[PDB]
């Protein structure tokens, strides 16, 4: 009776019900009734019985659009001494028909000009809208323009918001601050940061210590529930954003503002900054002993790039720093060694594989695309920001503190065996662990007994496909792909709502709960729930953000290499045809089905292959194939290939 409608190929679709059991009916295009991607709908069942798999609806009437604002390229032109308005959708699930009222259309307002519109009205029977321009946005052959309408278009706000400034320049660092008794000073702690060169995220410094028994780990992170309250203007604008944006060229829409960002919560060099410290005892295997978290107070003396300490690394460098900064950074290479040698043992899931980058020019048109390379520094810095998460989430749920965990559960049976076949004929062995029963550390065997066979690209990738995606959630869940009953996201404050609710929670259940009320405690508690959900929903457009935006730019670059020729493998089959990855970009293309010589090919659904009808040819997933960039399909932002 209620659902949010999910349009796709031809713009036909289907409505996930609102019910427990989360009900899936199809919707036929001619049935949609003006309805738009992610509309919540009423809808009825079609008096049709079943064609199988599912049944099918209409939409009755539209309960609340998922939109009210909508990207496009405005078009005029004269015909016949008047003057002709047009909009064309970017996104190519709005099928409406338009009609522009001119009341809403600057005198100035060029062809060709991106803008935002709203719909004023809609005919439900003959798919037309009214719309109306509500903002101007730039010329529409600017790459920025259009990444800048991507977001729109996903409801990512990216302008700056001048009160959310202005309240946030009203901050200071109090020095009466450190001298705190629940605060210890450890400003005398060659501490340090080290982070991508581009980066201003500077919201974690490491020290790392040698004992006689082992090693003592400091993650200090930025203090930055200190400086947000609960419900303050600043937080509320943290809360809609969810998280910092990273698109393109560097191009970053930080969660919070400027004089947290860089300057009270950036733990630049020299400065003294206030910190959460989690610190970790090890003994000399890589096992924790004892642990502690607590405000604190450090001068930060150095900040690294990953590429400074690479360099250093294979000494083809030195660093310019304090002789106890040098031994900090070896006890921490040490210390994360062994801290990898130990979380494999207990197990935990590699899932590395080819990742790319997209290098833009200064005006934002994509120049080529960069394979990323393992870095040993980086591995280190994550390695011992997740044994921070992990303690973290562990101490708050032995002190039985309600929290937002970081969760990855078990697939499901059903989901491993599909995937041992689809990969069984790459010549990926088959597993020997129980599916109902799979640890952590029986994936890992797994795919290290395969590392070698040529299709280890596309086995990470299904595998990845198959887990699915991580999420957040108040109730205890395993994360299965880290190898961890617990798990929470903690050294990322400056740039994620939940790492700062969990700062926000240590203060006030473990640091100074004396300053914070029973009923601060329960509201907080009563409302994580609705925090992850919204964390959770708004992580699924900031993904949808980055697909579009990587297909608008990857398209664009593309577009100037027609005819030419790519080596590459299946990396998926739908019944509208192959999806081939290049190797040279890490991009799928698409073969359409019609199009595919020698034979006339079905698909089959059950293991999702092409069969040729009369040569029995298959196409299945990993095959490698050569073809030739046909067109670019700028509607869809698609790359078209025919095999040659
Ligand atoms: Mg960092």
């Amino acid at each position: 009776l209620q659902g949010i409608l999910t349009l796709g190929n031809k713009n036909s679709g289907f409505i996930r019900s609102l019910d427990d059991d989360k009900t899936v009916y199809y919707v036929h295009y001619s049935n949609l009734t003006g309805a738009l991607d992610g509309d919540l709908v009423e809808f009825c069942k079609l008096d049709k019985p079943q064609f199988g798999d599912k049944f099918d609806a209409a939409v009755i009437t539209i309960l609340k659009r998922a939109r009210i604002l909508y990207a496009g390229n405005f078009l005029v032109d004269q015909n016949e001494f008047a003057l002709e308005y047009k909009i064309v959708a970017d996104n190519p699930r709005f099928y409406l028909t338009m009609i522009v009222n001119p009341d809403s259309i600057p005198n100035n307002l060029a062809s060709n000009t991106k803008i935002a519109f709203q719909i004023d009205e809609y005919d439900p029977d003959n798919n037309l809208c009214k719309v109306s321009v509500q903002q101007v946005l730039g010329n529409n052959d600017d790459p920025l323009i259009n990444i800048k309408a991507i977001m729109l278009d996903n409801s990512i706000v990216f302008e700056t918001n001048d009160v959310v400034e202005q309240h946030a320049n009203k901050l200071s660092f109090d020095t009466e601050e450190q001298h705190k008794a629940y605060r210890q000073d450890l400003t005398d702690l060659a501490f340090v940061t080290v982070d991508p060169t581009t980066s201003k995220d500077l919201d974690d410094a490491i020290y790392v210590k040698t004992i006689p028994t082992g090693f003592v780990l400091y993650v200090a992170i930025a203090d930055v529930a200190h400086y947000v309250n609960r419900n303050s203007e600043i937080d509320i604008e943290a809360k809609h954003k969810t998280s910092s944006i990273y698109l393109p060229g560097h191009y970053v829409v930080p969660m919070l503002p400027e004089q947290l960002s860089n300057q009270l919560c950036s733990l630049n060099p020299a400065q003294k900054r206030y910190v959460v410290v989690c610190e970790i005892s090890f003994d000399n295997q890589g096992r924790i002993k004892t642990n502690k978290l607590y405000p604190a107070t450090i001068i930060s003396k150095n900040r690294f790039s990953y590429d400074q300490v690479n360099k250093w690394l294979n000494n083809k460098s030195e660093l310019n720093c304090d002789e106890t900064v040098i031994n900090s950074l070896k006890a921490a290479f040490t210390l994360s060694d062994l801290i990898q040698a130990q979380r494999q043992k207990r197990g935990t899931i590699d899932l590395s594989h080819k990742e790319t980058e997209i290098v833009v020019d200064e005006h934002y048109f994509p120049i080529k695309i960069n394979f990323l390379v393992h870095d040993k520094a980086e591995t280190m810095i994550e390695n011992l920001m997740v044994v921070a998460n992990e303690t973290v989430a562990w101490v708050l749920t032995n002190n039985k503190i309600a929290l937002p965990y970081r969760v990855h559960p078990r697939p499901s049976k059903k989901k491993l065996q599909s995937l041992i076949e689809t990969v069984g004929e790459l010549n990926i062995t088959k597993p020997q662990f129980n599916l109902d029963t799979v640890t952590s550390s029986q994936i890992a065997s797994w795919l290290n007994e395969n590392k070698d066979n040529p299709s280890y690209e596309i086995f990470v990738i299904l595998l990845l496909r198959t887990l699915g995606k991580a999420f957040y959630s108040v109730n205890p869940l395993m994360h299965f792909s880290i190898g961890s009953n617990h798990y929470t996201h903690f050294t990322s404050p400056i740039r994620r709502y939940i790492d700062l609710t969990i700062h926000r929670l240590l203060w006030m259940h473990l640091f100074t709960p004396d300053q914070f009320t029973d009923n601060e405690r329960d509201q907080l508690k009563q409302e994580l729930e609705k925090i992850a959900d919204t964390v959770n929903d708004t992580e699924i457009k900031i993904i949808n953000c980055e697909r579009n935006a990587n297909d608008y730019l990857t398209t664009l670059l593309l577009s100037k290499q027609i005819g030419k020729t790519f080596s590459g493998f299946i990396s998926a089959i739908t019944s509208f045809g192959i999806f081939m990855r290049m190797d040279e970009n890490n991009f799928d293309g698409l073969i359409k089905i019609t199009t595919i010589p020698d034979d006339f090919f079905i698909f089959e659904k059950e293991k999702m292959v092409l069969k040729g009808r009369k040569t029995n040819k298959v196409y299945k997933i990993g095959d490698r194939l050569e073809a030739k960039l046909s067109e670019i399909d700028f509607i869809q932002k698609r790359a078209i290939l025919t095999l040659i």
